[PDB]
């Protein structure tokens, strides 16, 4: 009953600390800009992570017997809140980069009315592969609870070649490229700003005080999603392992766990990056817990 116990004291952190920065973001109309319109995303996205996925996470654990419907989103729903996590991740990579290489058509693109646009379409797809083994690619009864239920076992009735090809290479795997990818260009130009504004015949520390705190919302971001793979990679390791290598020792219970625990972690990470980074952000949550 320990796993149990430190599933449950995440939930709380994950529910509390989201809410609280979906909570400074309505308060505080000095955080309420284009870009944080995917954190709140990514904070809805992370809270029902406490709320849904951990509860499920922690009963499918044991597993239990239902149909094949039911038994498949209790164990696809944690793809589509890390599927969600990895559009905003990277729509936040694309943004932050737009400011920095074309700060004048930045306001003219980056629109509040197409981030609630584009939000909701990466939710939609997030449903779609995230529940894409419901759409027929399942294990479900592949060579106890009786005719109708199957056994819920993650591993028995999710499909490996699924989580490993479709879901990992391809749905993890190029997007961390593309943002790794995404934030090589917004540093190397960043500095090359710098560049231009050190041989300039003017002080202009509007521009350059400006450029830093765009880079450094930019490097938050970066850490942000950072923090995202180094929390799931071990996960997909673990699976890649299993898969491509049948042979490989399959990863024990108890690693399994550990590694099953650490992707739940990521979604609590956020809160307080956002409180230690953003010193506006640290500002709104002393106010809110204070009054
Ligand atoms: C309930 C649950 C199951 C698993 C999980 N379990 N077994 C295998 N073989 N793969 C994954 C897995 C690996 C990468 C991404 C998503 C799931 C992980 C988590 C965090 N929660």
């Amino acid at each position: 009953s320990v796993y149990i116990t430190v599933e449950l004291a995440i939930a709380v952190l994950a529910i509390l600390g989201n809410v609280l920065v979906c909570w400074a973001v309505w308060l505080n109309s000095n955080l309420q800009n284009v870009t944080n319109y995917f954190v709140v995303s990514l904070a809805a996205a992370d809270i029902l992570v406490g709320v849904l996925a951990i509860p499920f996470a922690i009963t499918i654990s044991t597993g239990f017997c239902a149909a094949c419907h039911g038994c498949l989103f209790i164990a696809c729903f944690v793809l589509v809140l890390a599927q969600s996590s990895i559009f905003s991740l990277l729509a936040i990579a694309i943004d932050r980069y737009i400011a920095i290489a074309i700060p004048l058509r930045y306001n003219g693109l980056v629109t509040g009315t197409r981030a609630a646009g584009i939000i909701a379409i990466c939710w939609v797809l997030s449903f779609a592969i995230g529940l894409t083994p419901m759409l027929g690619w399942n294990n479900c009864g592949q060579p106890g609870c009786g005719e109708g239920q199957v056994a819920c076992l993650f591993e028995d009735v999710v499909p490996m070649n699924y989580m490993v090809y479709f879901n990992f290479f391809a749905c993890v795997l190029v997007p961390l490229l593309l943002m790794l990818g995404v934030y090589l260009r917004i540093f190397a130009a960043a500095r090359r700003q710098l560049k231009q504004m050190e041989s300039q015949p003017l002080p202009g520390e509007r521009a350059r005080s400006t450029l830093q705190k765009e880079v450094h919302a930019a490097k938050s971001a970066a850490i942000i999603a950072g923090l995202f793979a180094l929390c799931w990679l071990p996960l997909h390791i673990i699976n890649c392992f299993t898969f491509f290598c049948p042979d490989c020792s399959h990863a024990p219970l108890w690693l399994m766990y550990l590694a099953i625990v650490l992707a739940h972690t990521n979604s609590v990470v956020n809160p307080f990056i956002y409180a230690y980074r953003i010193r506006e952000f640290r500002q709104t949550f002393r106010k809110i817990i204070r009054s």
